[PDB]
């Protein structure tokens, strides 16, 4: 028995496990249960606090994924599998993941909780690519995972309802927040030095709990990686969540009548029923949506994350934001026609026009007139690589680097500390084909120091870049500020502003500072197009 | 007992010339010969009448009369405006045009170019210094020929249906003048089977509309578009619009049955009517002009858009092109923040005012979709980047968007088309520098007015002038404006729908470039008018 293996929290004691780090040693404190299963009546509601328990529970390997979805789009492919459930699915999946140095830091050492991504329909703390040896090895942090309830299970709502409230998957995670303030310190951790960081959904749901006041006494820093709460896809209003719950109960075959009574209906159903049915409640053909994400409810969010981003006061804030080289590139790939892996995706330019109406489904005939001009290559109108690419920026800029620049804006102007990136490298190692770049999800890898791994491939200055990575989240949630503080120069990582409006690019050659994320095509988007809806 | 190489037999009758000292050597000129019996008192707003033959000789020494106009005062006694002003006496007895040729005059039919002036259907004449055609005439031996045509309410006020007034009037001055080319140029030397039309602005807009009208077509073979076009937001207006102008027009001056009206409007003083002539514009505008060609299903039998969609233009060749700062010209003319006197560095309070100035049709949202799109949204309240976006969209707008737009359509539809933009501006502007080369400012180099040493243009300019001549009149020539000898030297390759070619006019040596504002116009082409129409 290690007793740095031993710890104990106020709900009891845990054994964790030693894991190899190239460097050394960590402790992995693995499958740590933080609320109770939200099973049989517990389904759709808010969780509660775990029982303690008796006894040493055994938190040497990772618990149960939540029930979700699993991808079909190619399977064996493990461009889509790395992302897909690596241990059994279960409605019993509450637990988090704690990794330190070894031995326990002897000093309070920053707090870095990753909160994972998968639209809000899937992901899982448990994947390879989210592994925090690496991080608490090299740069002596303390790293936290937890899994929270994703589609139905964590979304489903009945808005007003006692039953299904909704957001409960973001509950869960505030839940989890709770668990750092209360026992981190018991690991080594500082909770008053506590940063928040995920990417996709998980950027999302950071964002949220930076709008959610009662989220707000749990951290002091944020990252949002490639995602946002304001913007197309990350919200709905009360009344289409209602919508597509009782859509979704009708398809079950429930109840209608009363919430009560439907929820009721909608607890006796086996979980695999409910994930069959949880794509056909879309109200259009599209992509980049999802079914069930969290819900303007005028509670945890008390308004659009609209209202809240551009009203906020965050002077005492410090945020990194960012996006990859070609956000789009991976969501084509799974419902507009003309696109694949299997080949290189030139398409026509009618395969273009119809693939805009899929990738901006709430565009009106006008709206997608718009833009399907504004990103032709007028000479090169028909040109099956432009038409491509340009149908990967269309995606790529309406759902992640226009609502990023956006929020940026905002959180600046509203007095927060805000420094930006994009990252720009291509994994050696990606299994995706060349057309689709550096493709949403590929930049954590590097984030979380995979690289440094020799048994994984990655090449020598791959690993070098890992290291610099590492350092410029480690140093944010240290002190707010990605620049080394004893480094003279790298140039530095200057603070975006609305006026200079700087960002970096994150990749194998040293920083460079830029001016104006798509400043052009951002003003299209965040500001002429909302104006044809309120005209028209 | 007098030069008899000055004597020349018309339709008409006998005229008299003068020999004009050009730097090269002499050139003829046949200045202030009528082509129309004056369109004075019950012909006033009349399709001009041909010439009634005269008996002995006529006086062919001396530019006539300008037709009666808007005489410009926003900078008086300054050059940048008075070089465009009337240099002759103002009178509706005024159709008179002149030719210039070779001393002595040619041997065999040489190509003959007709100019056609601008200035918004409501100004221009053709003695004015800068439409000289000596230089022409000597250095490259053409026959030039230029007339005079009714603008304002004289040329272009119309009643549409109506006998009296039936609009168009100045257009049928210039086909008539056109016709008397056929009829009389080989007296002088010149090819009636070789014509070619060239004008700039509201000329231009005139050389498209002969293209675009089918008995025009008989009269010349090839054209030239200079910062203009038939189609686009101020050259035409339709046949409701042209009677409601007309008719408020009428009101003001106390005329309130359309022979009524009519014979009422005949018996006010010219200047009566050129007094309250920019009164009855729709809006607060700038590159806008009253009384300008209608549609009227006769001279245009459809809009000139239409015209241009389903026209055969296989048996054309066409030169088209713009110069570099199209708008700024305009902006001292009514949006306020912009003088000739200052940097004009505007707000962005005053952008979005001169956007709805400048784009005067425009809707609430359209006019939001333009200031998004020429905004810089890395410094959107820079003062400098302000004044030359609204200067680019007020040239976008009216010239640049409508000559791509042209071209594009003729080249589709079998013409053989040439494009360019110029870029020089003159040493001896006296326009600020921040207004760059302002519309108008190329057509005293394709004159070759530089070659006259008086005029204290540069060496390089001189140079400059002399290469432009050549295109113009091997253009004019061949319909290719190359010279086929000349092979090292780089080729003006033809525009087409799919290169969109195109070639830049300054200093250097030619240099091809691709899409003629590619992107913004087909914001100006594509969508407002699918905002439009949703709308
Ligand atoms: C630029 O001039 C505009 C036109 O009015 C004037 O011209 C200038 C040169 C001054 O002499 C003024 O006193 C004249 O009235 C002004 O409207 C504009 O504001 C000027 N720009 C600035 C910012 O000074
Ligand atoms: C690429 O592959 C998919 C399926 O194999 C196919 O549907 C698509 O048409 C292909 N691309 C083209 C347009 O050749
Ligand atoms: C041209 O230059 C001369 C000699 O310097 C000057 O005196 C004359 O006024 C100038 N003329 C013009 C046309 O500006
Ligand atoms: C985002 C909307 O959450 C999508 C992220 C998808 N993976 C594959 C990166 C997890
Ligand atoms: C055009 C609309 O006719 C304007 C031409 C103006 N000048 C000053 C160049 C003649
Ligand atoms: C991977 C996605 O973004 C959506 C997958 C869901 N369908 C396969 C039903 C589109
Ligand atoms: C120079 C022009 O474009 C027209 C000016 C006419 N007003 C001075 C009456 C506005």
């Amino acid at each position: 028995e290690d007793p740095q293996l031993l710890v104990r929290v106020r709900g009891g004691q845990l054994r964790g496990i030693r894991l190899k780090a190239p460097g050394g040693p960590v402790s992995a404190f693995l499958g740590i249960p933080f609320a109770e299963p939200p099973v049989g009546s517990r389904r759709f509601m808010p969780p509660e606090p775990k029982r303690p328990w008796s006894g040493v529970l055994d938190a040497t390997t990772f618990q149960n994924v939540c029930y979700q979805y699993v991808d079909t789009l190619y399977p064996g492919f493990e461009g889509t599998e790395m992302w897909n459930p690596n241990r059994e699915l279960s409605e019993d999946c509450l637990y988090l993941n704690v990794w330190t140095p070894y031995p326990r830091p002897a000093s309070p050492t920053p707090v870095l909780i990753w909160i994972y991504g998968g639209g809000f329909y899937s992901g899982a703390a448990s994947l390879d690519v989210y592994d925090g040896r690496f991080l608490a090895q090299v740069e002596g942090a303390v790293l936290v995972s937890m899994n929270y309830r994703v589609g139905t299970f964590g979304f489903l709502a009945l808005p007003g309802s006692r039953e299904a409230p909704g957001n409960v998957g973001l509950l869960d995670q505030r839940l989890a927040l709770q668990w750092v303030q209360e026992n981190i310190a018991a690991f080594g951790g500082d909770p008053m030095s506590v940063t928040l960081f995920g990417e996709s959904a998980g950027a999302a749901s950071v964002g949220m709990h930076i709008l959610s006041l009662p989220s707000r006494s749990l951290f002091h820093r944020a990252v949002l990686q490639s995602g946002t709460p304001n913007g197309p896809w990350a919200t709905v209003s009360a009344g289409e969540a209602r919508r597509r719950a009782t859509l979704l109960a009708r398809l079950v075959g429930c109840p209608g009548g009363n919430d009560t009574e439907l929820i009721a209906c909608l607890r006796t159903r086996p979980a695999q029923d409910l994930v069959d049915h949880e794509w056909h409640v879309l109200p259009q053909e599209s992509i980049f949506r999802f079914s069930f994400v969290p819900v303007v409810d005028g509670d945890f969010l008390s308004d659009t994350p609209e209202a809240l981003i551009n009203t906020g006061d965050f002077q005492d804030l410090q945020v990194l934001v960012g996006v990859v080289k070609d956000e789009g590139s991976y969501f084509l790939v799974y419902g507009v026609p003309g696109f694949s892996k299997d080949n290189e995706s030139l398409i026509s330019r009618a395969q273009f026009l119809a693939g805009v109406r899929i990738g901006v489904p709430q565009a009106s005939d006008l709206a997608a007139e718009a833009v399907v001009l504004h990103y032709t290559d007028w000479l090169h109108p028909e040109d099956p690589t432009h038409l491509r690419d340009a149908m990967s920026a269309v995606v790529g800029d309406h759902n992640v680097v226009c609502p990023v620049a956006q929020l940026a804006g905002r959180l600046a102007a509203q007095g927060a500390r805000v420094y930006a990136y994009i990252f720009e490298h291509r994994a050696s190692t990606l299994t995706w084909p060349l057309w689709m770049g550096v493709p949403h999800g590929y930049e954590i890898e590097f984030i979380f120091g995979l690289p440094l791994d020799p048994s994984l491939n990655y090449t020598t200055e791959e690993r070098i870049f890992a290291q610099r990575l590492m350092k410029y989240w480690t140093n944010f949630a240290r002190t707010g500020d990605p620049n080394d503080p004893r480094d003279s120069k790298s140039p530095q990582w200057p603070p975006y502003t609305t006026a200079a409006q700087q960002y970096v690019s994150l990749n194998l050659k040293p920083l460079e500072v830029r001016r104006g994320l798509r400043a052009q095509t951002c003003a299209f988007w965040n500001r002429f197009l909302p104006k044809l809806l309120s005209a028209t």
